[PDB]
């Protein structure tokens, strides 16, 4: 049958995905810019199909019901035929293996601690064994099934804590807890993974850090629909672009050589 | 069909799969120590099957002629029906792609600089820029061909002097090509993958070290051959074991717990 545009499912997360400055006199795919958007251009042309990046329209990863065993955010467009692909920051997981295909990884990350700067915090331990300074974590995303299924004492005991914890300590997006940090007084902690956090050390007004060594090794893939003609070629183009250093160089681009911290 | 002793190939490299040390007494699999020993009985009880460990017979990773088309290695052994699975630290590539599957990715590595301790070496662009200090890679594996390929000044001026470099500075195994940076006085340096480095740099006599960043961001993969059932299964095991944190806990008992320098 004859190609169609691919209709790509990502989401608005820094630097992954970000609207341009004059986003409103552009249009389509035009409207965009980051990582994944440099990504997505290279990933088709290599698998050489056009494609239309359309923004997850609940805004989220991607949640399984317990009870009705229906997905949310991108994995849930994957899931019932709204999208063809997502490229963004989608953590490869294996419950999320049942329902969709991920590619090969192409960028690494672990669960790690975002702090305002001065906050008398180290570690998960840490945070762990006190109840001064609150913490969370991102909704509808793979940190908080991190915490909600892990067995180690520390995380099993952050979770009994996050999961009653009031007001809430979950957000709805990246960017609300980033700026709780921020607004915070130092009293809340957030958890979020690797990559976003040091970004965010590099944003202005440089007030946050990194602490502690990542709590887990994970990867970002692409993700396709189960039987999906593109995931071959998607898996092909992923290792050709690692091969050809675009993934480091794209990495640079977006983290570092945009760095507004010195 | 019935279930059959699933053939493994692997390779004797340190720490990834030892001899041993009382093995002239022992039997099958039971000869052998190692993370990929250890991560093999893993995949095996997850995916459910019985299991042989068999020392790849011409002792290499794998490289395709250029003439002949014809692989050596273990992925030879996967490619011509001599293995059902190799379990090695053996490196994702697109051209291995070409004839074989590879897993998710189990462990990262990128490919990095062994120096005798003293060696005024402190990057590859160094090594490029001199030719008081030789340098190799291991034959018939994954970082000779990066080399060879690579556009890269830097990579490609290392590439033109290794490949014309007399005596050869290309050797035969890692244990080789670490035993020659020993005996040579800091006038030999290795080439070889950041895993590989970072364990030698912690065994006795504690006179080796890891220089410079890694070149490259790859991974090793679990490779079975084209159509192969267990490809699957081997897949989710490996996401599995990632998820009960397994793949830490191999990579510090093999690396770090054991370590001999202080
Ligand atoms: C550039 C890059 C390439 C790849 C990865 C991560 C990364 S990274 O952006 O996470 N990168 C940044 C520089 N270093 C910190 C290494 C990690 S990955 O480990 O997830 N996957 C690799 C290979 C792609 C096929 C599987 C392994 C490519
Ligand atoms: C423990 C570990 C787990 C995984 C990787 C690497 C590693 S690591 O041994 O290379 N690890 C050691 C501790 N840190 C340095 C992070 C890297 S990986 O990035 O190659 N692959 C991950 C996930 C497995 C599915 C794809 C991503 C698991
Ligand atoms: N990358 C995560 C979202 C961010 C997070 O949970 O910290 C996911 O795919 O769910
Ligand atoms: N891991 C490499 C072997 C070691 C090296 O080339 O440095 C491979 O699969 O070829």
């Amino acid at each position: 049958g004859a190609n169609k545009t691919v209709v790509v499912t990502t989401i608005l997360e820094s630097p992954y995905v970000m609207m341009k400055k004059n986003h409103e006199m552009l249009e389509g795919n035009e409207r965009y810019e980051g990582y994944c958007v440099d990504l997505a251009a290279e990933i088709a042309k290599h698998c050489g199909f056009k494609y239309k990046l359309t923004i997850v329209g609940d805004g989220k990863y991607g949640a399984r019901d317990a009870d009705t065993k229906i997905w949310n955010g991108m994995v849930g467009e994957l899931v019932y035929g709204k999208a063809d692909i997502a490229i963004a920051p989608l953590t490869i997981t294996l419950v999320r293996e049942e329902v969709i295909d991920f590619s090969k990884p192409f960028m690494s990350l672990g669960i790690s601690i975002m702090i305002k700067k001065g906050t008398p915090i180290e570690s998960a331990e840490d945070l762990s064994k006190q109840t001064e300074i609150a913490y969370g974590t991102l909704d509808s995303g793979s940190t908080k099934e991190f915490f909600r299924r892990s067995k180690i004492a520390v995380f099993d005991k952050m979770w009994t804590y996050m999961r009653s914890a009031e007001p809430s300590v979950f957000v709805r997006t990246t960017a609300e807890g980033v700026a709780r940090v921020r607004k915070s007084k130092g009293k809340y902690a957030y958890l979020l993974e690797s990559t976003m956090n040091e970004y965010i050390e590099q944003r202005k007004p440089c007030d946050t850090m990194k602490v502690g060594g990542n709590l887990d090794s994970k990867g970002y893939g692409i993700a396709t629909p189960k039987g999906s003609s593109l995931g071959n070629a998607v898996n092909l183009a992923v290792l050709k672009l690692s091969e050809q250093g675009l993934l480091d160089k794209l990495k640079n681009k977006w983290w570092y050589d945009k760095g507004e911290c010195g």
